[PDB]
């Protein structure tokens, strides 16, 4: 509903209040997905990048940054973590995909593939989520934790109900994502809560 | 007023005495500003780069270097800090802007944007400042602190009453800044106190 | 058998179970061999890359990574280790050859030769192995150890009953290996046990 | 008196005895000077590069290296130090100038300007010096200290009674120095004492 | 008597037994020499590269590597050491010359000159040596020490009875050495003892 092309959400301070709710009419459990976005933060502590909870289910789909050079994906509370060489601080483009049939999770950082890991083969990610940027949920939509808050900037966020092949991940990294059907930065339905400011993306 | 094109102020030693007063007929409170300048220092300790105090108000607008790789902006005593990868020692070009309506502070270091932070949304920076280079003020024009003194060289200082877009920041970095209406290096009204020497800029 | 051109085995989690059995029909003791393969793992702990045991004989031919930058070859329980400068994590191409007549072991890492070492001169590597990827054997086909399990991806595996000269090693590294007579990725007889997934090779 | 083009003094060992006296008919106190030379040493401890003392005055003009990356100039016992990024060990080209009227000292290391510092504004460096390479003087011509001795090679030394502008500094660095009126490598009047060997310059 | 062009000695293991004796027609004491060779080792501990002892005289001419980045030359039991920036592990080309008349020792590492040092000015290196690769002699031909043994590969060894100019050093480094009258890799008289294997040089 809003085209955020060329813009970012700025989470300008540490808080337990500041967040964006992302709204998607996701009625069917997810068997496959890819999520891509850009982020720029100079936090050294742990923080959540993308928090997806469902009723009665915490950490149903969570992209979490434990520390520099380490990215984690949670699926139904279980997690995998893969490492990468990265500068700090530095803008980053992140893609992560997961496929129920194999359980394989693929992280791509700045268009470079990390080591594949695997979890929750056969599982379906539950539907009707609450999806939050800026805070890590411990409840269905809430129970945030200041020490897990994201401070910095996020943009170019897209989510597909399939596993993107390498050349489509590269297209997203280059700023030309293929059509996305779960979340789309160019037609995004969202709710700002607390202190979140929309600004031009100046670091790509 | 003096055209300091191609020249720098040299603060050649640590002291509590040496400083430059910058004079501007600033009568109305500031809602928006951008400040750019070049500096070269081999201090490892903390130091003030640009100190702006008003009657009864400390750190009304302060650009302060905590340590290598970390830049702070104070607005009305409140502070934000953002990090960057930089060599040490090394000449640097710094721009910082702040916008009351959003509270957003943007640092640019050698033409590269740091992570945005936010403070004092809705605040107006007071007018009738005393503006000092070389020392950090704790009073209106004084109460300096040797351990916060700037030792080294500063040049190409410009201050605008608006937030510069990236193209204008890069122009400043490259040595062709837009005309500036609060402070302008090519028409600077200043007072040297103590040991400050004007020399050609040899390090750009 | 199976042509795995353009594919890898993914060992997506640490376990004492997940492995691939590799079957060679060439049944003879080995006086000379070369083994080449690609691997991508972000483990920092020790792990087995290629485990070849015979009846009643542990570590008959073993390629083992004790830590970053250090590759070990075991021949008949004796071991040599050579060091290399490598980024971590990073995909790697590994070739190792051994020649009974001299005892010389040559490791090549990304087409660069490591320092030669020597062991078991005059020895013959025993015939009729169980050859395992993903786990380190302590028995004939079993007695695995989760703390030595391989997590990550292996592809482009070839094994010859001769010592390859540098030009052939470079050919393998570049993706044009000479056909191999003990094990060949383009005609591989394998058995997956437990959680191992075949995926496209996306990192080379 | 001697043309040392393409040659260095080699101080091949640590001692309290080995040195070179440089003779100049300098009768007028110095208001301005520049000194350039090349050096190559693998000492990590402190050492004197150029020691100029006058009767009753220690450290009248001294260029001293306290540790890697730090160069000091003394004028009349007072000192300033500036820092630089440098590899170790590595050959270096050093220029330093000082100007009484401003007190400004400029170090240039491999043609790169260090941060300016200032000392002894208004002072005149005393004439009738004893000038020593290889040792640091604490008396007029003597009282050396082996813990301050220079072990290594020095060449292409020039001293002018003016402050060289950047173009002339770069010319010296690139091997086209302006002829010099206090000390000049093409016509150097020197006395070797102890173990000092003249050899071709093979490193720069 | 053997042309070892394109080949190396491989010392494939740590031992107190494995060594090569080099045989030269040298009855006259040495006043000048240059020694060049190429080596590739991943030892971190100290080791001997070239050990030349005479009757009743230990360390008469010894090239020894105490630790990464540091090369030592002994002449008649006296030693000098010079430092260099180098990668580890990495193939290296080493030349060292010594001149009795000046005492000057020149090390060149990968065609780069180290800081000159000086020792034993006026001394004559004794004749009738036993020359050993692979072990450090403490007696005339023996008393080896496993903790000083060279493990790895040595090739392209030449020794001249003169001090080579830089152009000739660079020629050796580049693979076109001048003919050498004390030891010549292309016409070498040697004795292998213990486990030493001749292999092609694959790392140049
Ligand atoms: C998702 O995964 C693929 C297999 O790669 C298909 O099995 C697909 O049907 C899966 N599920 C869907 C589209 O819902
Ligand atoms: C400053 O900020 C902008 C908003 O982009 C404007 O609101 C501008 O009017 C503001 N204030 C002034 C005095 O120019
Ligand atoms: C192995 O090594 C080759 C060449 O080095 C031959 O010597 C070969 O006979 C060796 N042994 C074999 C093939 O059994
Ligand atoms: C010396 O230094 C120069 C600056 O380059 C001038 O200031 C000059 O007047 C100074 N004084 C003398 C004696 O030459
Ligand atoms: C070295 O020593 C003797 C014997 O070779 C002379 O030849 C001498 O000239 C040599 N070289 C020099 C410069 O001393
Ligand atoms: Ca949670
Ligand atoms: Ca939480
Ligand atoms: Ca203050
Ligand atoms: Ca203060
Ligand atoms: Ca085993
Ligand atoms: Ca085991
Ligand atoms: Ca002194
Ligand atoms: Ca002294
Ligand atoms: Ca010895
Ligand atoms: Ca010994």
């Amino acid at each position: 509903h809003t085209d955020l092309s060329g813009k970012v959400f700025v989470f300008p301070r540490e808080s337990v209040t500041d967040h964006v709710n992302l709204i998607t009419p996701l009625e069917k459990p997810l068997q496959n997905f890819t999520l891509c976005f850009r982020a720029y933060s100079d936090l050294s502590r742990a923080y959540s990048l993308f928090s997806y909870n469902t009723q009665g289910r915490d950490n149903e789909l969570l992209v979490y940054k434990e520390r520099v050079g380490e990215y984690s994906l949670y699926i139904g509370r279980h997690k995998v973590t893969s490492k990468v060489i990265e500068k700090f601080p530095a803008p980053v483009h992140i893609c992560v995909s997961w496929e129920s049939s194999s359980g394989i999770a693929e992280f791509w950082i700045n268009g470079t593939p990390l080591v594949k890991k695997g979890l929750r083969q056969g599982y379906f990610v539950e539907a009707q989520p609450k999806i939050v940027l800026g805070q890590e949920q411990d409840s269905y939509g809430g129970k945030f934790d200041r020490s897990q808050s994201f401070v910095g900037e996020i943009g170019d966020l897209y989510m597909w109900d399939s596993v993107l092949p390498p050349e489509n991940i590269l297209s997203a990294y280059q700023g030309t994502p293929l059509p996305a059907n779960i979340l789309d930065w160019q037609a995004l339905n969202y709710e700002i809560r607390g202190y979140v400011i929309i600004k031009p993306l100046v670091w790509v």
